[PDB]
């Protein structure tokens, strides 16, 4: 019920994309119907069938409902008039490109991930979100209450905050000034803003900017001209190129309509597991905090992965090198247990990958009895299994010289892996550069007046 | 709406029944949490949020719905007194043994498959179903009415029409004298029950069998004990052993109550993509003319697989009788392109398995320049990339006589369907010995008596 303040997701958001991250929906590829990841979700992830999934869907593909979309939608995903979408089998989706970087390096081992409902199924527990979404897209629900943001002045402010840890809420405000709202319109409160920036509770006042070319967030407009008839005890010339109602009483309507809401800011999130009130500056710190983890468990995991593979690639062309009596070996052994059993039996000299093969690259996990030593090389079961493994087409000129290309890439990206893991300046701009790169893709204009 | 004639089933239950083979969902593995099977329904097949797929999970598993029930089910999946299932996260379910019987062979070419409403799936128009699924478990839906039979005197009667198709009504009915109700209790109107099975159309009437024991088919037991105490202007001691009701006045109940009901006897069912109403003849010779069509495509699609597969392994077999100069061959291709070129350019000598591979087992799509010719092996490209893709594990001895086994063991396979495909004679054994089977594996008493 509450969200994340790490990826402002609560869990039915986030097993929506997590479903679409699995099923490869992705922003360059076909779309999908939308009842099939809806089927998806309810399968794995979210075992109830009412109108949540779908209504969550929908309302993350709406340009007046979210700052930055989660989903890219075609076809009839509903109206600001307050009109439902078609339903599922109808509608089409794909993550929205940002959605990518919401998700991105989830699957580095950069975030813990929890049992589904069934214990057949891992669910990450947050998105290692390289964007600061419950800020950007903010959040509700009956209590929290995040307005949006905009992303530009928001990724601003994490890299005041990254320069100096001591910012104070004035200097975080001179890159956030406020909400940034996907309707566009005025906010008419700075004390508010101010007030939740500092104590993550204020209230503020949001004004349509007689001919109305933009309404507050969350207000209906069917709704809006309806009260309007009631209270006069108007036509609406909107289109696909803008709003535009069409009506001294300007004023009145401000006082008694929803032309002018209230806007009560209630900064609650989920920290550390538990529900806490976190003004501007807690939520910046716990998204920084956030990318510190996931990107030093990345770097982790990709140095661990590169080991790993390369450990391979050595077996590989140690086998390549010595086609001859590999072969001989295997057409004599009476069993593919007794083959990998004389494979690992006695050493193997380099041959012309000596050079190519000779402590930076060895598994953190590999026995000081395997590997090269002494000019030669002592195989692990796992790699003769490996070579086992290999299908004749690798023995081609150019299958062969792929493999050692690799291996030769994956040293260097070995050795740059362990400069960024020693060095904390190169972690830290790491991050910094992630969020600067955001900002130049993802970036857009203010749309609402402070 | 209408099920099937030929598999008894509506659309709904087909894709549930479907869903739970492709997700693997065995009567011999592990229970699968309900929600699962409905959402890969949901996305793939039924793209509905009703609580229709759901609803015909539970009553597929429901021993007081079905005489034969399709799912398995673990949990509370409601009473005869109609309360409800528990919501499907909480209840387990796989197929039921005879289900498998319903969808035996369909991996097998034995059904046309349609678009699912994506294009993105395929889906079975009908089930190859070895059980007489319409009789044997029923159908209604509001129109057919078609009330359930035991399976073993269906099957006797499905072997008496095979033996005699100018069988008539009256013959037929000495192997099936009436409907058999998983609920047991009585059947009161023999004429209904033939001019049902005579016309498709009749009237039969169910009585209970004071103490009641069985009550009829379809009636809810807590309504029923309701309904006698507001004419009334009783204890239920029903366990877990048994139903028992406790209350001159029992012909007036029978009178005025549910211990007695009407049946009416509506035989309705797709045939030829057409609503028709059936006779029990037309309905047992549909269900016979489908295990014609099976067992015919079956047996086509067993060749065909059984020759594509030995032609693969007499490339593979070839290749490991002459393994030096395709390594030599192999190791001097610049790609695999060119190493594909080299395998096919010139045959190959067949050396110790000469013998054993010298029309009856080359694919019908096989050009005469391909196989066998003068005792030298001329490879297609497919043939080629297979050795290409052969791990060096299989050069040991043991994987080596696998293939060679394989091999050996298809060609029986291919001798023996090349014999009952010539065989219009074998080809209805076969249908009658599985028929046969069926019924000694799943036959079980009659419940009702007429
Ligand atoms: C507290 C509560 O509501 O409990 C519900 C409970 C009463 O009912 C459960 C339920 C309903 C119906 C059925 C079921 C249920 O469990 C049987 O599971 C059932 O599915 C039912 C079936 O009908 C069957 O009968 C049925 O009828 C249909 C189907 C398909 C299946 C069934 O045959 C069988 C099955 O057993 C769902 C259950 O819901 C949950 O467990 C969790 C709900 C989570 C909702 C989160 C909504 C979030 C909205 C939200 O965040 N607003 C947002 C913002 O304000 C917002 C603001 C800013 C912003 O940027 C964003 Cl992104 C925002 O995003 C927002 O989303
Ligand atoms: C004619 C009709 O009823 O049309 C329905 C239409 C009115 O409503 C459709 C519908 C309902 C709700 C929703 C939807 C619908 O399309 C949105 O698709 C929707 O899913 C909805 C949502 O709520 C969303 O809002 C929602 O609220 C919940 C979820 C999860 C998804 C959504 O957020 C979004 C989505 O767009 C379903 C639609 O149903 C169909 O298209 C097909 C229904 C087939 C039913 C077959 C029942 C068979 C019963 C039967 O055979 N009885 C049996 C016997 O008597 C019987 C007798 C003997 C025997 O042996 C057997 Cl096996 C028997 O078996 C039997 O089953």
């Amino acid at each position: 019920a509450l969200p994340d303040v790490r990826d402002g997701l609560k869990p039915v958001h986030r097993r929506v994309l997590y479903a679409m991250n699995v099923l490869g929906n992705d922003w360059n590829k076909a779309y999908k119907k939308s009842a099939r990841v809806v089927g998806d979700v309810i399968g794995k992830y979210h075992p109830h069938g009412d109108s949540a999934v779908y209504d969550t869907i929908v309302r993350m593909a709406q340009p007046f409902s979210l700052r930055y979309m989660l989903v890219d939608g075609q076809g009839n995903f509903g109206s600001i008039d307050g009109d439902s979408a078609a339903a599922m089998r109808y509608t089409e989706i794909r993550l929205a490109k940002i959605a990518h970087e919401l998700m991105a390096d989830l699957e580095k081992e950069t975030v813990d991930f929890v049992d589904n409902y069934d214990g057949t199924e891992k669910i990450p527990d947050v998105m290692p979100t390289k964007i600061p979404n419950l800020l950007v897209n903010g959040s509700s629900g009956i209590a929290t209450n995040i307005p949006p943001h905009n992303l530009t002045e928001v990724i601003n402010g994490c890299l005041a905050y990254i320069d100096d840890e001591d910012i104070s809420i004035e200097g975080l405000m001179e890159h956030i000034p406020g909400p940034d709202f996907p309707t566009a319109a005025i906010i008419n409160g700075r004390r508010g803003i101010e007030e939740a920036y500092r104590t993550g509770r204020g209230k503020v006042y949001i004004r349509a900017r007689i001919i109305v070319h933009e309404i507050p967030y969350q207000v209906n407009k069917a709704r809006l001209i309806e009260k309007i008839a009631e209270l006069v005890k108007l036509r609406d010339e909107s289109d696909k190129d803008g709003m535009r109602i069409v009506i001294v009483v300007l004023n009145n309507l401000y006082s008694q309509t929803q032309l002018q809401v209230s806007f009560g800011i209630n900064m609650v999130a989920l920290h550390h597991g538990q529900p806490k009130i976190m003004n501007l500056k807690d939520i910046i710190a716990a998204f920084v905090r956030h990318r510190r983890e996931v990107v030093t468990r990345r770097t982790i995991f990709e140095l661990r992965k590169a080991r790993d593979r390369a450990h391979i690639l050595e077996a590989l062309a140690v086998a390549l090198a010595n086609i001859d009596p590999i072969i001989e070996l295997i057409r004599h052994a009476p069993t593919p247990a007794e083959a990998k059993t004389a494979l690992v039996a006695n050493p193997w000299q380099l041959g012309n990958v000596a050079a190519m093969l000779e402590d930076a690259a060895r598994p953190e996990w590999l026995e000081p009895e395997f590997g090269v030593r002494d000019g030669l090389y002592y195989l692990t079961e796992q790699q003769a299994q490996a070579i086992l493994d290999l299908r004749l087409q690798k023995l081609t000129g150019l299958e062969h010289e792929k493999l050692l290309d690799e291996y030769k890439e994956l040293l260097d990206q070995i050795a740059e892996l362990l400069r960024i893991l020693g060095s904390a300046d190169r972690l830290m701009e790491v991050i910094r550069e992630e969020l600067e790169l955001v900002r130049e893709q993802f970036g857009d204009k203010r749309r609402t007046e402070i």
